[PDB]
């Protein structure tokens, strides 16, 4: 059973802009995507602490990067709080409806793509290397499901039959032709390192067979 659902107006011209606006600084991509990971850990943290058994789907906090040259993918794993049907659906693209506008004005009177975070919409700078993007997540409080969109205005929505997560976020980039230098090792570390040194949680970069 596989919905699929608009986007809402303002997230679709959103995701125009990211993807046809000349920008080379695209490296930025991983570091929203991490802050991202980073809060998602921060909120499964705090939400243990007045409840220990809500890690009893993992005690393990930590970010993985997964690259695949086969699949041409970079995936970013997280053992977060994850996110429920609601958030996928509707939850989360509603606050962003904010964050939207007032990136777009920023961007007309000076700002560049790179600051796209200060307006808690960076998940969408994964369409700067992504041409499809899938989200699979396991909150404590609901299933295991998939998100998935290739853009042009709309998502599907599924319940995942795949390895289960036990609880967090895995976002899985199937990157660009011309964007599989994400892939590289030595350019995945350099990329860490600059923007994402100070993370409080440990980060390992899976190595190719
Ligand atoms: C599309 C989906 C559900 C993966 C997200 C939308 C927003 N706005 C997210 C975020 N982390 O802000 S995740």
């Amino acid at each position: 059973e596989v919905e699929t659902f608009a986007f809402q107006a303002e997230i679709a011209q959103l995701m125009s802009l990211i993807i046809n606006t000349f920008y080379s600084n695209k490296e930025i991509f991983l570091r929203e995507l991490i802050s991202n990971s980073s809060d998602a850990l921060d909120k499964i943290r705090y939400e243990s602490l007045t409840d220990p058994s809500k890690l009893d789907s993992g005690k393990e906090l930590h970010i993985n990067l997964i690259p695949n040259k086969q699949d041409r993918t970079l995936t970013i794993v997280d053992t977060g709080i994850g996110m429920t049907k609601a958030d996928l659906i509707n939850n989360l693209g509603t606050i962003a409806k904010s964050g939207t506008k007032a990136f777009m004005e920023a961007l007309q009177a000076g700002a560049d793509i790179s600051m796209i975070g200060q307006f808690g919409v960076g998940f969408y700078s994964a369409y700067l290397v992504a041409e499809k993007v899938t989200v699979i997540t396991k909150h404590n409080d609901d299933e295991q499901y998939a998100w998935e969109s290739s853009a042009g205005g709309s998502f599907t929505v599924r319940t995942d039959t795949g390895e289960p997560m036990g609880r967090g976020t895995k976002v899985i980039l199937h990157l660009k032709e011309d964007q599989t230098e994400y892939l590289e090792e030595r350019r995945i570390k350099e990329i860490v390192k600059k923007h994402s040194q100070f993370i409080g949680y440990p980060i390992t970069l899976f190595v190719e067979k």
